[PDB]
């Protein structure tokens, strides 16, 4: 009867959290959305007025452009899709459940293989993340034991959850700052935009509004892709570990509050 | 020393998997990509020649349209963003790490709150999924024990991993088929497109090329959103449980492989 109570309490808390978040976000974003819409309307009217065009023809032109931009065409020069490197970056995004959305399958037969490939790969990636977390905890315990032994001359040493959480937070902040050190001069962006992209990518959310390393020319274009791969991998591992630790702490807190409720 | 060997073997297998998948996907998609690009080029040339326009002006027009479409502006009459319900949809996609990408924050201040909200919510969602899996296993065990007891008259009854995997696969297939029964008449899609969307959404990949329930008018429009919410929640739970079970099986197989090798 305890487990059912815990499940119900968690569900209710999540629902309240969602309602509050929606209430805040609407008030934060509505006015900017409306201003952008009116700006686009005025620009469209000016363009349709200067060149004495019609209104339906521009609609057909824009529909064709939407189809083209879905295929992969963009106004600025971009790297081609579906080449060996582009396919490598697509499968890398697929197996980690990021899914930026800049490259998607378009033919029948290219979708079934996607289903089977993802089904077999996502489980392996999850197993890899779990093994990484176990190794990190073990090495932390060994380092702490060795440090204590060395300080004395002046297994059962596993650290608690709080210290693991602090270490993970510090590592994630350092990795994000180091990654945002680049991406600023290579691609024109603000530092805060780089941090926002790093958080969106590392948490495996992947909105797709900002995607890195596609400009059809990146000077060296060599070690840059390797660095991007390394940074994304490390960030994803650290963030997933942090989420698991936070979940453990939340479960302990729920246990306490339900014991208190009597 | 065994754990390090397991880690290294898993990493090597994942790398080989990625290379093979990239090769296959490129070989399947390159020609279609090239044909689409050529078609768009021909259409643009025809339009430019017909209306005696220049080439840079159309580029500026398309850049303005890209900026407008980065906001909540589409071609075929979509629902407004950030009113109250768009925010609810957005936060629902955020906390489940789907990230479709149809709605993104645009103002500074709306991004920091996103960071904190996601950091606190993703852990709770993961905990909810784990608790659901535990409850499902317990109820399966109870049902099996009760059925055996009833058949006889004509705790320690934990089912094995294989039966849990089979049950999860059957439930996921049934849920996906029932969901794809809808979305076919309400929105104009093929049945296979509905299945593809269901798999992409349930696995928390979320490419964003197909997003449901946005046309600014959906007849009843009251029960449709509730049904969409229920279906997505159930599918995500089932798929995550299946991924965890398959990961356990893969770990067992790796242990056997290491044991056999000397
Ligand atoms: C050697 C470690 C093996 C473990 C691999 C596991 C998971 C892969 C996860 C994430 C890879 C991120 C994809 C980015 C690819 C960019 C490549 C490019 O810019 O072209
Ligand atoms: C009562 C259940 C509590 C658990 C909730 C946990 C996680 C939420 C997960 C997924 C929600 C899917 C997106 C919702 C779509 C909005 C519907 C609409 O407006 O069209
Ligand atoms: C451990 C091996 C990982 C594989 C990393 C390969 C990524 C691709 C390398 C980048 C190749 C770009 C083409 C070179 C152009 C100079
Ligand atoms: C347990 C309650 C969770 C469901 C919360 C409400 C679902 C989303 C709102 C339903 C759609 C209302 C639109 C009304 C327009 C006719
Ligand atoms: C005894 C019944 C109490 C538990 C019911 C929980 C309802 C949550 C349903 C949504 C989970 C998919
Ligand atoms: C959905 C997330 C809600 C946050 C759960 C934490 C509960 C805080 C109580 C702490 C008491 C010690
Ligand atoms: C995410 C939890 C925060 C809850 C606070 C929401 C109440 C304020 C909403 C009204 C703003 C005008
Ligand atoms: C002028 C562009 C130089 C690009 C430098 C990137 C090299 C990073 C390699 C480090 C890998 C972790
Ligand atoms: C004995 C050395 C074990 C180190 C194994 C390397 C595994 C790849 C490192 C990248 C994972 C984040
Ligand atoms: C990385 C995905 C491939 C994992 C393959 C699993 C091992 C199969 C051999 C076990 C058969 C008994
Ligand atoms: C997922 C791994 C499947 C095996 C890949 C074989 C690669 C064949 C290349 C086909 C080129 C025509
Ligand atoms: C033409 C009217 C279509 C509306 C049907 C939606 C009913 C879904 C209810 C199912 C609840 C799980
Ligand atoms: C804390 C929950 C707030 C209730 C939602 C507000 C609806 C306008
Ligand atoms: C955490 C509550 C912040 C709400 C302020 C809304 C800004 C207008
Ligand atoms: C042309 C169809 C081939 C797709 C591969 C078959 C799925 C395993
Ligand atoms: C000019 C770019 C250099 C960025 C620093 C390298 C990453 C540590
Ligand atoms: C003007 C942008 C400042 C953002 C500061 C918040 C960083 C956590
Ligand atoms: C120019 C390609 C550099 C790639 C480095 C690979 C070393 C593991
Ligand atoms: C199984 C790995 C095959 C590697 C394919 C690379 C072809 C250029
Ligand atoms: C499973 C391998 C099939 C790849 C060859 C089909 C594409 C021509
Ligand atoms: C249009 C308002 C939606 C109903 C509010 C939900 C409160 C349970
Ligand atoms: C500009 C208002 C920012 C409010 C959110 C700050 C994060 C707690
Ligand atoms: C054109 C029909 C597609 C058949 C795919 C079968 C899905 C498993
Ligand atoms: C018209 C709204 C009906 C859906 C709400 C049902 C409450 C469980
Ligand atoms: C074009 C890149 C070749 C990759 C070999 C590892
Ligand atoms: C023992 C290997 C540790 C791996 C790198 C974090
Ligand atoms: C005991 C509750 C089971 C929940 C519904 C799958
Ligand atoms: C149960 C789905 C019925 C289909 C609605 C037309
Ligand atoms: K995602
Ligand atoms: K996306
Ligand atoms: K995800």
């Amino acid at each position: 009867n305890e487990d059912n109570a815990r499940f119900l309490l968690l569900a209710a808390l999540i629902v309240l959290y969602l309602l509050g978040g929606a209430a805040v976000f609407s008030a934060l974003e509505l006015a900017h959305e409306r201003q952008a819409k009116q700006r686009w309307e005025e620009r469209l009217a000016q363009f349709s007025r200067g060149h004495q065009l019609s209104r339906d023809e521009l609609r057909g032109f824009l529909r064709h452009y939407e189809e083209a931009t879905r295929a992969g065409i963009r106004v600025d020069n971009v790297r081609p899709r579906w080449d060996f490197t582009g396919a490598f970056y697509f499968v890398g995004t697929v197996v980690s459940t990021i899914g930026f959305g800049m490259t998607t399958p378009a033919t029948v037969g290219g979708k079934i293989f996607l289903i089977f490939y993802g089904l077999v790969g996502c489980s392996s990636t999850i197993l890899f993340f779990n093994l990484f977390l176990e190794r990190l905890i073990t090495i932390i315990a060994y380092i702490m034991k060795s440090c204590h032994q060395r300080q004395l001359r002046r297994a059962g040493w596993k650290p608690s959850v709080y210290y693991v959480m602090l270490i993970l937070c510090t590592a994630s902040i350092l990795i994000s700052c180091c990654a945002s050190a680049m991406y600023t001069p290579i691609e024109g962006w603000s530092y805060f935009d780089s941090l926002y992209f790093c958080f969106v990518a590392f948490s495996t959310i992947g909105f797709g509004d900002l995607v890195s390393s596609q400009n059809a020319h990146y000077e060296s274009q060599g070690l840059y892709r390797f660095a991007n791969f390394v940074f994304i991998l490390m960030g994803v591992c650290c963030i997933y570990s942090l989420f698991n630790v936070i979940s453990i702490l939340i479960k302990q807190s729920l246990n306490w509050i339900l014991r208190k409720m009597d």
